[PDB]
RNA sequence: AACCCUAACCCU
């Protein structure tokens, strides 16, 4: 019955776009706010994977957030 | 409208269908979002959510709930 | 349902 999970996202490369920030001042925030570990594959490959990790809340804030910026 | 596609171990994908597609049924039906699991007994499988903002978030929370039992 | 459990569960 694990506490800590990891889920990927499968993104498109200007959604990741968004999703780091101008000088990844967003991603930062959403590490700092959902308590999530967040990875962003590297590689301005236009299919990018995003790996969060961690506990079940702070997946699901972390996801939350991502939501939040998709649809800004 | 949204898209969201996970990308997930097919270990993982068999206990969100569940016997006889009992349990993703239960995620289709409460959630109201899209639900589509790629074809294939394929080790490394896309999950694709479709829908409007909490459509995905139930279907999300009820995946969460899955790989965590 | 059943002496009916686990392990694997395959839907649309």
């Amino acid at each position: 019955k694990n506490v800590t999970l990891t889920i990927r996202l499968l993104m498109h490369g200007k959604e990741v776009g968004s999703i780091i920030g101008k000088k990844g001042e967003s991603v930062k925030k959403m590490r700092e706010e959902s308590g999530a570990r967040i990875n962003i594959s590297e590689g301005n490959c236009p299919e990018r994977i995003i790996t969060l990790a961690g506990p079940t809340n702070a997946i699901f804030k972390a996801f939350a957030m991502i939501i939040d910026k998709l649809e800004e």
